[PDB]
């Protein structure tokens, strides 16, 4: 069985959901936010075992049975209880996410490589030590760190530092002491690329920068740092972002091991869900 | 250089700085809740690597160059910030925190071990495959589960599920569960209470007898501990798994001798175990943090 974990608003898991069904994959589907109500649950640990059940809309599922817990947008737990607590929700927040840790199910992301990789400071580190070509990065807060930073790459661009963005022309960078800022060489971009990689698999697209996602091959390269990208992250799902230069580099920008897929599907009509789905449909 | 991370505060802290001093151990500490303030930091990627630094006072230390961080009770980033805001404290928060994921130090609880280990529930399943004992425990919003489960077991406690008490009546309705995941555990004899603290392999363990009662003015002490072969086998291995260079464990001992696993608190204290039986925790963390990046 197959774990869905998310809002009832999600249109893009619908279309996983009707893949994994096809192939005779059972799937649950509840949103966490629904503890307390419609979700209720078990887990007992005993003589060195466990054994532990899910229920929703009264429907039964052995939490040993779970093969995989795909985590896309799920409310935070119990959050939509008839007397919402943040003591409630971290009461069932732990019951839930505790009790699934350990469970012997595949998450689509890890609830703990997936907390280790919103870290943007970290996805570059990581993207170098990929190979992956990342622009000249400072965030800093001496206004005199990013005064000659300027001076090495005049053409800039500023971005948050958190996981949007601008441009610097001639400046002080004196308010960079009174917050961490992040200012990165600009790329002489002519295409937008999103590369969404399920598993060893490579879903990449393009959008024209000078209209509609259009697909794009993966050059061989950049295919084999995504890989050692997603392995060391061991993310199962990511969502990455490039800009593509007159050469045809692609600058890494930004990994989102959360960030949405259904509208690339839509315009290219790659076999993003039904790739997850397969994922997701292997059993443990 | 070692990296504290803690409020100016932090008395076990200090106890630390000490031993590090004497040894000659070029330590930093710092509360991250002064950044942008007494706190500050760059780092450039640039040509495929990463040089980058941290300033507090006038102090200036390569974050290459660290060999270790301890995190014990820091403040959230720029709180303590002239002008206070969720979203520059977000902002520095991965600022501080992101650059030194990978940055090639020893983590006294690497962050992200850290936020897996708080889960009460995985502590138990993981101490369960680590052959330390584990009491009977019900989790569940099931009136009906719990209502078998004291069937059962009639000698219950009730903790709460989170891990970042009470008795049970002999007949007690257990039909608000459904309204609140409740955490249900056969209670143990209980000798003693036994306090293992880990610094990485070596296991510092106290006992605490239980149970002229009353009237005794709080006079029963923590008492130097031996830690059953087995027991230290399983530990050793419960923190392997979990990624923490320092944890700590409270058992209940049977009375039978067995240490029955109860939590592992990865932040939780030590010192009010040294000062009882003078068991030199502190400098044991001290060395561990001193060891090569």
């Amino acid at each position: 069985t197959v774990l869905i974990l998310t809002s009832e608003e999600d249109v893009t898991a619908d279309m996983v959901v009707v893949h994994l069904n096809a192939s005779g994959v059972p799937v649950v589907r509840l949103d966490p936010a629904d503890l307390t109500d419609s979700v209720a649950l078990s887990g007992e640990f005993a003589h060195g075992s466990f054994r532990g059940h899910l229920s929703s809309g009264g429907r039964l599922v052995s939490i040993g049975g779970l093969r995989s817990v795909w985590v896309r947008r799920p409310g935070g737990a119990a959050t939509r209880a008839a007397e919402p607590s943040a003591w409630l929700t971290e009461e069932a927040g732990q019951a839930l996410y505790g009790m699934l840790r350990g469970s012997g199910a595949r998450w689509m992301n890890q609830p703990d490589a997936a907390h280790r990789a919103r870290y943007k400071p970290w996805q570059l580190r990581l993207a170098q030590r990929c190979g992956l070509p990342v622009p000249a990065t400072l965030i800093t807060t001496f206004p005199r760190a990013a005064r000659e930073f300027a001076e090495r790459y005049p053409d800039l661009v500023v971005k948050p530092v958190s996981g949007t963005s601008r441009v610097p022309p001639e400046a002080d960078f004196s308010a960079v002491a009174h917050g961490p800022t992040l200012l990165q060489r600009r790329v002489a971009k002519r295409a937008d690329i999103r590369l969404t990689a399920v598993g060893e698999e490579l879903l990449a697209a393009r959008k024209t920068a000078l209209e509609p996602w259009r697909p794009a091959e993966v050059p061989p390269r950049v295919a084999e740092g995504v890989r050692a990208y997603l392995r060391a992250a061991g993310l199962a799902y990511g969502a990455l972002d490039f800009a593509e230069d007159g050469d045809g580099t692609w600058w890494f920008l930004e990994c989102n091991q959360s960030g949405q897929f259904g509208f690339v599907e839509v315009d290219t009509g790659q076999p993003i869900a039904r790739t997850i789905a397969e994922w997701l449909a292997r059993p443990g």
